[PDB]
């Protein structure tokens, strides 16, 4: 039985999961009680694709082995991902209960609770991301987003500042950071923001949309009309966006041409 094993294993370690599966299958075969086997068979369909059945490899070795963490977190993972968070979230805590250790998991915790409207919850979890290291980057953003979802803008506003310390080069946060200065009504201070976010990804659509928006507040449809269209050669599929375009033309006091974007607008959503 031992060998099958540490053969399979050597296929998982080529990218070789259908592969390795079969070997698992056959260390399975003669030993069916050691669960590290149970553990990786569900691991090689983790990675062909295959999650529903990963999970009930990982049941089979939370049977033979009941607090294997690494095995609540990767069944916890394997609802994340077929997206059921109830079980998730459940899962994940059962993994945490072994292990709160685990900037890891009390991060992929937060990712859970993130999509049950919850966000005054999530980001307890987030915090709990904070105290192992700041090393994490992605997670700094998923903070000020949950704090940018409960309207909580000067909190979210700081998270990024956090967050573009530790990686300039993300325009998704540059972004972001545009858009807390759109609510917390603070605009020449949003464009800066924006435009710190197209040097890095020009052929960012809603860059160009809320940018350009953002001159739209300050009046100045000289240059916000130039930005809606910049964005529209990007993206001739948007509704609100012909229709904020001619909104904008209407004001430059020009109607002719402000009604030709209304009807572009009428085309593609007419009901409303
Ligand atoms: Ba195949
Ligand atoms: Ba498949
Ligand atoms: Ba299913
Ligand atoms: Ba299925
Ligand atoms: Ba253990
Ligand atoms: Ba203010
Ligand atoms: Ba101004
Ligand atoms: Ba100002």
């Amino acid at each position: 039985a031992e060998a099958w094993y540490n053969l399979g294993n050597a296929y998982y370690k080529q990218g070789d999961y259908d592969e390795a599966i079969e070997y698992y299958q056959k260390a399975l075969e003669l030993d069916p009680r050691s669960a590290e086997a149970w553990y990786n068979l569900g691991n090689a369909y983790y990675k062909q694709g295959d999650y529903d059945e990963a999970i009930e490899y990982y049941q089979k070795a939370l049977e033979l082995d009941p607090r294997s963490a690494e095995a609540w977190y990767n069944l916890g993972n394997a609802y994340y991902k077929q997206g059921d968070y109830d079980e998730a979230i459940e899962y994940y805590q059962k993994a945490l209960e072994l292990d709160p250790r685990s900037a890891e998991a009390w991060y992929n915790l937060g990712n859970a609770y993130y999509k049950q409207g919850d966000y005054d919850e999530a980001i307890e979890y987030y915090q709990k991301a904070l105290e192992l290291d700041p090393r994490s980057a992605e997670a700094w953003y998923n903070l000020g987003n949950a704090y940018y979802k409960q309207g909580d803008y000067d909190e979210a506003i700081e998270y990024y500042q956090k967050a573009l310390e530790l990686d300039p080069r993300s325009a998704e946060a540059w972004y972001n950071l545009g858009n807390a200065y759109y609510k917390q009504g603070d605009y020449d201070e949003a464009i800066e923001y924006y435009q710190k976010a197209l040097e890095l990804d020009p052929r960012s659509a809603e860059a160009w949309y809320n940018l350009g928006n953002a001159y739209y507040k300050q009046g100045d449809y000289d240059e916000a009309i130039e930005y809606y269209q910049k964005a529209l050669e990007l993206d001739p599929r948007s509704a609100e966006a012909w229709y904020n375009l001619g909104n904008a033309y209407y004001k430059q006091g020009d109607y002719d041409e402000a009604i030709e974007y209304y009807q572009k607008a009428l085309e593609l959503d007419p009901r409303s």
